[PDB]
């Protein structure tokens, strides 16, 4: 199998997060995240290297630093802080459920 389960991203609570999910998405970036919690600093650091902050927004990253599939290469966005910082929230606590190395499909379309 390819995933173990699907989330369907809450998209009209969060709608720039979920834009920015939804783009990477079609621009090829993994749909599933499998949960590696560990080395999300380590994958931070790569995602973010040489991308100034900006200010009112925060640096969303596509795959998720939680996930192994984030880190180099991933899709970068400037999402406005409020946004960007309950959609981080929000997947703490809905994955929260799901062991490390859960492979969650996450649905945005």
């Amino acid at each position: 199998a390819r995933y173990d389960d699907v989330l369907y991203f809450p998209a009209s609570r969060y709608p720039e997060t979920g834009a920015h999910i939804s783009d990477a998405i079609k621009a090829g970036h993994a749909d599933v995240c499998t949960i590696e919690r560990s080395g999300a600093d380590k994958r931070r650091q790569e995602s973010l290297k040489g991308i100034p902050t900006k200010p009112g927004f925060d640096r969303d990253e596509w795959p998720m630093a939680m996930c192994e599939e984030g880190g180099k290469g991933a899709s970068v966005r400037y999402v406005s802080s409020s946004d960007n910082r309950g959609a981080g929230s929000w997947v703490g606590n809905r994955l929260n459920g799901y062991a490390d190395g859960t492979r969650i499909l996450f649905i945005v379309q």
